């Protein structure tokens, strides 16, 4: 018998697993976030979790599982808006026996077993819950429904977050699991791998394989050092788990309805939480009242996602990103005295302090990415064409001109135009950072051997080592920074579009407009001067002029001036600095892992 | 009787005049725009308007009028939108019987003789025509209906067009009719003054004394000087007058449709002529084929407008001005060459040849105007602050940060924000820029009595023997200068936001949205560049840097370049030359009047 549930009002008003002869467990319940997902897409992830049940099924020795594994896991579909579905997944679905809100639950019998470029093969249990939405809302309203609803119907022991089109491994989400048999856990997360595609051919889109490296070095690097300490800046939404005894009440609350304690008038946190989602969940349950809760990351499970492979939707996709993580670390660390508040052991509360005070510490440097990268650029070419000279200063000037005519044009183009309407410009705006990518590292290497040589060696190794001990370093030679010449265009082209968009405006809803417009006018202006009082400390800005000026009441300016080797120098002891604890971070988790296995 | 029509089809498949005994003359239609005027502001308009009609019956000697000469002169009330139009104003003309078109034809006999602070006075011929539209349009709809409608149903020889909230002077129109009595003619205007209000009182609001010189000085020099080559830039909306047998067919065609020659894709003048509105009728008109149409300036007929005394409308009204202005001057300046393609006699060809040059002159002027500014304040501040040193130095830092933090958040503001919602930073914004030129002129004097002099004493002298010559000086006393400290504000708050808004876009549309927005951003990166390539030759954007490691291949860079100073006399220069033009222009046209008469 298959049955159909339509919801009408909203979680808070508000599932098979109850309505039972014995109570169902959810040990663990899977939502899938599904828009607008391509069949294949979406079929990834529900093939690679079957693989998963399988593996929960036949195994022997476990008290929680065995043969009658498949009834304790529960496969939530949350799709976001009817009208936009690809009508080929729902086929997919209805194949499966499978196909304000909708709700489908079934029992498919029969696995997907073959997934061809575009064949996917059904042949002859899996409990799936299909829950289809009717008119589109943010994810965070499917996160409500994931929680304020069918979370109480079912009371999981734990809650585990997917996005359709992410492939979790063969054996991802019962490693998973074994994460929270901890009783001090809270959360758990799995290493998210990019498809690089068969035989590695989407290594060839630059994009593609330099979010390879920028994927892999994260799992590698960030979720270790983070987990290690007991707060996990994101568990990432692709691929993530939350204990909901551990988020039950008030991280929900703040999580779903923002800061309770609000005037009819609008102030900065109360009006500006939405930034960041996915990531209160984690302060609101670390720093907890008298309760002790841990946040972990799981190495021995893993998905491979997709990623975008053009231009436009990249950087559309990452501006979400750098929004979020700002305003999730202010916000975070503006609140960190109530971590003394919680029930953690005295070296927890310290070990917790000090971690969110390196969570604020790195936001504080992506704060000020833009102009580190700018007095880089141009304290590198500016030094090989004052000792170098040759083609370099016309190829200085040249850089800078291209340099102003980019920045500005990207400026110009976020703040009034869209990207997708200009694509081959940025195309040639990621080319000519990439080509001043080429120009810094020609530089570098030149002037080194002519003799900054020490560090980059240092961080090169320390990224080898740690990558290899994470026994993942392939990535290192696939393409990766031969491929990451998409930095210099991740660090000015995303933060560019992606602080000058802050509240992603559409012109009570017309004073909200004009309040948040405020805000985002003021924060692009706060960006801009903070960056050049540090840029002008180069002294440009009139500062050369006004200390020419005082000598003169007593010449005439200087090209160089040591603020900016200080400010080199700093700036690789800096993220030497966050590489080595990073490697620590590493490094302590591979050594607990290891020990205690 | 009273009548009404309602207009279904468009003007070009569409009066009383026409329907008559004796087919009445249309010797003059007054063309009466209101968008949502306030009572007072429309009723300003008709009130002026009566009066003149009272002059033209009671008149004596005159082939043309005299008791029988308010059959000849047809009123248009051409109303824009309905629903938002104020029924205060439709009580006033149902007081005066008068109250996808309507149209409302009545003869009031009653006229309003006293119009107070807030009564209007009616006691007991005019021809009124109050046409009111269904639906919201641009003006350039009720100019259609005008031109391509009620023009041939009553073949009028002329047509003059009017603003709610204009006061025709006692005496205007009938000196505005008497232009076209010389056969060569083919447009008038009558001078635009400022309400000061009662007492000379709105010249307090700073900007109601900054517009007030802004309009006397206008009408005393430009109007004069365009009027005596024969090709008028700007018949002003607000008061002007065009024979009809010299608008009719190819000049309305183009100015309404559009350059018919187009494919499906848009090219720059056929897809960018909207900017530049009632500016193209000119230029269709004097550069007609076999035809020898001018266009003069009526002195001996005034009206007096009313003017936005808050800062942000009157922003968002300048924006308008500005962009008509380039673009209508951009096109007639590339198509100058069909000047030689008229009926114009070779002297009236070299002429108009001479003058469209001159034109396009001044508008290249007012497209460098942005670094001219910031050229002059930064060259007259580091000038003060390296020979006076003492406090200018800190104050030249000060207000260099200060310049560039109102100046960027001028761009941030106007690519993403809106006037309306950030009043008193914009009121600031023009505070700061109002004390620079405090200092500027402080300077200035400073300078000069301790040592441009000469050439800022002719200005002002040719200012004042000109505007003493058109019998209007008192202006310049009434704050005018006093009050012109709004001009930096004129100069960068203005042209910033107009350039930054260039399409005024609201996101076959979509495309047409995305071409605009390319247009747009494509304009504002030229201007930036184009200026700052200007301002790097103060020698900024690593110029300084080229020149200095070329001396180096073979030092350090300098504070000041003559670059500058050449760069600082040829603006006065040219600008002393403008306004030389301007009064030669002026003295002739007067000189010729006082002759004829
Ligand atoms: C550029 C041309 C492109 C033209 C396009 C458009 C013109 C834009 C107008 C401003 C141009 C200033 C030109 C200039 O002086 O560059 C100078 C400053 O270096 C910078 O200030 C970096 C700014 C990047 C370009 C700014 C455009 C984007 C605007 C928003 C950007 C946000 C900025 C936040 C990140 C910095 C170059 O540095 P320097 O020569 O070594 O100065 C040393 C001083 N010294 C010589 C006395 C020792
Ligand atoms: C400003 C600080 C505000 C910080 C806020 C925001 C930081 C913005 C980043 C750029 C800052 C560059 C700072 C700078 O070097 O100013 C210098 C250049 O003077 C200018 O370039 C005028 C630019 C006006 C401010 C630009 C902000 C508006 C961006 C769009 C503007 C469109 C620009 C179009 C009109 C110019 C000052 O001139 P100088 O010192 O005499 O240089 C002489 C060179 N010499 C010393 C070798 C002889
Ligand atoms: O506005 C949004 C963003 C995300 N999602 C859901 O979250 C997933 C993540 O989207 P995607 O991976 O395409 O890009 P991302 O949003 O992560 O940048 C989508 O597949 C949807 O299931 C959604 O429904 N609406
Ligand atoms: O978008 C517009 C602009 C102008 N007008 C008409 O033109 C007059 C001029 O408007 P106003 O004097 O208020 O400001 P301006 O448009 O000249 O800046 C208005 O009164 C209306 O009659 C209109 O109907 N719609
Ligand atoms: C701070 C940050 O980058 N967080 C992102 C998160 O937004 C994203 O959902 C996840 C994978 O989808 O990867 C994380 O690294
Ligand atoms: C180039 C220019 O400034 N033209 C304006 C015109 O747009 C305006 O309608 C009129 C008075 O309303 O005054 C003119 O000076
Ligand atoms: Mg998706
Ligand atoms: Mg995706
Ligand atoms: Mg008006
Ligand atoms: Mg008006």
């Amino acid at each position: 018998f298959m049955r159909y549930q339509a919801v009408t009002c909203e979680p808070n008003q508000l599932v098979r697993q109850l309505k039972y002869l014995t109570p169902r467990e959810t040990e663990l319940m899977l939502v899938v976030t599904m828009y607008n997902e391509d069949h294949i897409l979406l079929g990834r992830t529900l093939k690679g979790i079957m693989d998963n049940v399988k593996y929960m099924v036949k195994k022997k020795n476990s008290s929680t599982w065995g043969p009658d594994a498949w009834k304790k896991i529960v496969v939530c579909i949350i799709s976001d808006g009817r009208s936009k579905i690809n009508e080929r997944s729902l086929a997919l679905l209805s194949s499966l026996g499978c196909y304000a809100m909708h709700v489908y639950e079934h029992t498919t019998m029969i696995n997907i077993t073959n997934i061809s470029e575009s064949e996917v093969s059904l042949e002859c249990p899996i409990q799936l819950l299909f829950c289809l939405k009717e008119q589109n809302q943010k994810k965070i309203n499917s996160h409500r429904w994931a929680f304020e609803g069918f979370a109480e119907l079912l009371r999981p022991n734990i809650v585990t977050l997917l996005d359709a089109g992410t492939m979790p491994g063969k054996d991802s989400i019962y490693q998973l699991w074994r994460e929270f048999r901890n009783p001090n856990v809270g959360g758990a997360c799995g290493e998210i791998r990019t498809d690089l595609g068969k035989r590695f051919v989407k290594l060839l889109n630059p994009l593609v394989a330099s979010q390879n490296f920028e994927y892999k070095m994260s799992n590698i690097l960030d979720k270790t050092t983070e987990s290690n300490f007991g707060f996990i800046t994101v568990l990432p939404g692709a691929f993530s788990a939350y204990r909901f005894e551990a988020v039950r009440g008030q991280p929900l609350q703040k999580y779903f309805y923002g800061e309770i304690m609000e005037n009819e008038g609008f102030h900065f946190f109360s009006s500006n939480m939405y930034l960041a989602e996915d990531r209160i969940l984690c302060f609101e349950v670390v720093t907890k009242k008298n309760c002790n809760w841990i946040l972990k990351y799981c190495r021995s499970s893993y998905a491979s996602t997709d990623v975008p492979e053009r231009v436009p939707e990249f950087i559309l996709q990452r501006r979400r990103w750098l929004n979020g993580s700002f305003f999730a670390s202010v916000y975070s660390f503006c609140h960190f005295y109530r971590v003394w508040s919680s029930g953690h052991n005295i070296g927890r509360k310290l070990l917790l302090t000090v971690e969110f005070f390196y969570l604020f510490f790195n936001t504080l440097i992506s704060w000020f990415s833009l102009s580190s990268f700018f007095l880089v650029f141009r304290i590198l070419t500016v030094s090989i064409a004052l000792a170098y000279h040759s083609a370099f200063n016309v190829l200085s000037v040249i850089f800078l001109w291209l340099y102003g005519i980019c920045t500005l044009s990207t400026f110009i183009l976020s703040l009034g135009n869209k990207p997708k309407s200009t694509e081959k410009f940025y195309v040639l705006t990621c080319v000519i950072f990439a080509v001043m990518m080429i120009y810094m590292i020609f530089c570098s290497i030149f002037m080194s051997v002519k003799s900054i040589v020490i560090s980059l060696g240092s961080t090169y190794c320390l990224y080898l080592i740690s990558s290899i001990i994470y026994l993942q370093p392939w990535h290192m030679l696939t393409s990766f920074i031969q491929y990451i010449l998409l930095s210099p265009s991740y660090i000015n082209v995303l933060n560019i579009y992606a602080f000058c968009n802050v509240h992603d405006l559409s012109w009570y809803d017309e004073k909200k407009t004009g309040y948040y417009a405020n805000v985002r006018s003021l924060v692009i202006i706060f960006w801009v001067i903070t960056n050049f009082i540090i840029v002008a400390v180069l002294e440009t800005g009139g500062i050369a002029d006004y200390i020419a000026m005082k000598s003169i009441s007593t010449a005439e300016i200087p090209l160089m001036t040591s603020k900016a080797s200080i400010y080199f120098n700093v700036i690789l002891w800096l993220v030497a600095l966050s590489a080595l604890i990073r490697f620590i971070g590493c490094s302590i988790y591979m050594i607990v892992r290891f020990f205690k296995k």
